[PDB]
């Protein structure tokens, strides 16, 4: 970020390593949880678009998050590009040009330009715009929080199948990639974590049956 | 927070509802958990002593925790008075005075003083000094946690053995002691505080049975 | 209002019913579906805050969505006022006032004021600033939940018709399908997907008995 | 609300949280019942069209109810524009203009115009004209009725007769009909939508039994 | 109240009948409910002790409450005479006398004196001070409540006796009747509105029985 | 701080521990009985807002009671800011200033500012203004209370022992009494007031048997 010396002249200092350390630790625990948005927002006030790219690099271990966010960055930059068909040079000769969406993204623009729009008067708040675009990407990211483990399903004393299947299906819904290992647990574990009446039923019905047939049979 | 605007203006700012909401949820969820500390650090950017006090009072509704932390400020203030041995005369009228441990803790200083020091020429950084002290104090709170007891966890007549094991396993994480104790407590007390019919099942099956088996068997 | 054409020439004009008509049908059918988003954008190009407000009004009976969007307005607004506070007092009344969050959102601004900002010198696009927050809120709604399945209104072990019909009717209205499909699902699912004790009763009673007679009968 | 300060100063003041919360608790219990009218009047003391709008906006979750009220405002506004003189040149330059029906509704006038008109030596006092229209709109909403009907209420197999009768007794007061008709409905539908084992007990009791007896009987 | 306009005229208007009718109506429905407090505040703006006294006289149908509020008013006025004892004459020559507590309670003060102090220079505002004392009284008044009736307290099929008798006795305590009638009512209704198994129990146990016995006989 | 003695003279002094020790013991014993209010009054004469905050911190332990107070104070404080907001300028720094509600409550002020107000031209009485908000809050708090009597801890006809020991034990800690009373209550009443199925077990076990014995027995 830029901060402001005693004469009032700005000074850039690349994002704080203390900030970096804090920011990685927020993503390690809370990348998909909304508390990431005020934590990201808090740590990005007066930041440049390049500090924000170092911030995005730091969120780059959550693969799911890095694809969604990088895509949102492309969408907002494309949108800016449809509304903004910028001139060849500056609109203010001697000053920084009109930013395109990628300049906002801090990718195509130099650090000096990002500091010029930031320091210059008339709401060109490149950090703050990029940060809202990023914040929209986070909103997409938190939509895909992940519960884990499907093995922890179990059944009550006299409880019928139809409820167990509701917990089972829900354990399986969150699952993804490589179905075959899943399927092999499904055929096994379905019968195995059932209560003894349901276990007898599930053993009996077999591979001929639909899980709706067993749920009728088990009410 | 104190924030900037272009060309020599430092602006005190209100703290975001998102940073507050988030800070509120953090103490609510992480009061004795190590994570309160980086969540605090990430939510204490630009913070004056006054912001930091506002943040604390809103969440400090637990007096044992607040006391310990406030005692840690008392330790650091005591160290502060060791850093600031006697001086001669007024420092410079219109520039703010020496900040002591109470000034850094925001009690003897007004908001305008707090500003004064943080906006000073190469600042004496009183919000950041109070922060250093609070991070050690919160660290103290998570180190000096109150546990909860294994002893209690036992199984009722209409209570399920699987549900009793969910409280046992969790109480066992929370129980203060080492792993050789935990394994030993598991082996002894899990079976021992079971309801007798359930207990009977676990003893019929005997000590080599998996907990995955014990918890399927007793319903 | 003024809008700037595809070439880039300024044109004055007003809203269309067909846009509104399109908005009631989408929001009735896709309120919690992400398809709402590009449909909202297609219907909000050249929109003022008041136009945005008419749109919202034309589907104002989805209070829950309206409240999610309002939390987003309020959140984003509080953030604006700390980040971009007005200049104090009526320093120059009668010409170009600064706006707050409530002005971007059009609750405190007249349409002339809204138009004033957007036909001012220096690109102040209050319509776009309010849309961007509305898109952020729309993303929050599409994020949270979506699926229904009318085929799965299967019962508990002894579970009565009056509980079943109640679930089935609520799910049949909430299930997005044509009314002819709804007549085919009414006609398929009712005797068939019923609790087996109930299904016995319902197979005796027959199509000569109404849902009320079924609900009384099946206790 | 407008309030006073000494010697000719009128001060605009923020709406009370205690009113907003009361207005919420009031609509939340009495939206369709007359008590919302005096409650509305008493908390609209010194209210402006913006204050009153704000109040309506905070409770404006029924689109049809909100629509009826806006139409009533429009009817009354139409009667206002019949009544308003067809004044040519400035009546009141350098002070507030002509207030139309949309100015009394606060739609097209700014708050300061609203303060202006209501705070000079009585000229046209817009809040009070707007309150008159709203009190009429609220009168329509309470006069108007349409939710619930008696026949929906039938009794379950594991449901007390007293739990069925509470739903019945309350429902019947909300059903539409003269009271002789309601009495006839009581005698008929109470026993007829009963659970068959309770229905048996009740028919054993016959039409001589008080309602105390019917609840005693059926346990 | 005193009322005022922005051209500069300030006059007294004594308390409105329409405000009296609205206040009476508030008290009839919400006397014992906090909404009486912002409704009071809103209808006593600029209200002198004399308007407020006129206002107070109307809650006389809740005698214990009006008496308690008046007794409080006397505690707080005597407390003002201790805290603010008056000079024998006026404190500044050719100016109005200090208010005593009794002058704040309006008992010894005319409307003109209440007018003079509200319209004085420095913070002494007799209406608002009298309102603080009354608000403390209002706090006592909301601490009251008003149940339905004893004759409807009865017990569900398998429902516990100990709770039933707790509901019966409190409702009988709230119920307006002479004590001998409550003594007879308790002995009659308690056993008679008991659930039938419990009813047959209470008749087995018999009328020599304590509630300690009655709760034992059915448990 | 400064206090005024019975001869009328102004005397400086500062707090006593005896007042604090008495205030803690007072809350611990009488929070649920109205005497806490006239004891609060006895212990809050001469108090500054910072004295008052000190008191509250010594009684910080009943978080629910302190919260209700604190909510009430935040409501009065919010109302104060609405009725009186500060001057826009900084007219006389360290001489006098407008106090906000939090400044009255000592949340945002230093002590020198509170004394500056209370020793100003017209004794601005921030300790007494804040003590009224505490006393009003204290009225609401004493209005909340009603749990009593270990001997009235009894069970329903089909109810669990473990849960019953929790209601019995927790009630027994909240009940001040003495220890001798408490074992006699435990050995008589735990066995007498048990659920019939539980009571058959407890009588069988005998009041001799330990609670671990009774919990193994009742499961």
């Amino acid at each position: 970020p830029i901060v402001q010396n005693l004469q009032g002249q700005m000074v850039h200092q690349a994002i704080s390593p203390r900030t970096l350390n804090a920011w990685v630790k927020v993503v390690e625990e809370k990348a998909f949880s909304p508390e990431v948005i005020p934590m990201f927002s808090a740590l990005s006030e007066g930041a440049t678009p390049q500090d924000l790219n170092t911030m995005l690099n730091t969120v780059g271990g959550h693969q799911a998050a890095m694809q969604m966010l990088k895509e949102t960055i492309n969408e907002e930059a494309a949108e800016w590009d449809r509304l903004h068909p910028v001139h060849a040079g500056p609109i203010a000769p001697g000053q920084m040009r009109e930013p395109r969406g990628s300049d906002i993204a801090g990718t195509t623009s130099t650090l000096q330009e990002q500091i010029g729009w930031m320091t210059h008067n008339p709401p060109i708040p490149v950090g703050e715009i990029y940060k809202r675009w990023i914040i929209l990407g986070l909103n997409k990211i938190v939509r895909m929080y992940s519960p884990t483990s499907i093995l922890d399903i179990r059944q009550g004393p006299k409880e019928p199948f139809r409820d167990y299947v509701d917990r089972f299906s829900k354990t399986l819904r969150a699952e993804q990639a490589s179905q075959e290992v899943k399927n092999w647990m499904t055929e096994t574990l379905l019968v195995q974590n059932a209560n003894p009446d349901c276990k007898t039923i599930l053993k009996a019905l077999g591979p001929g049956a639909t899980l709706e047939e067993m749920m009728t049979a088990c009410q």
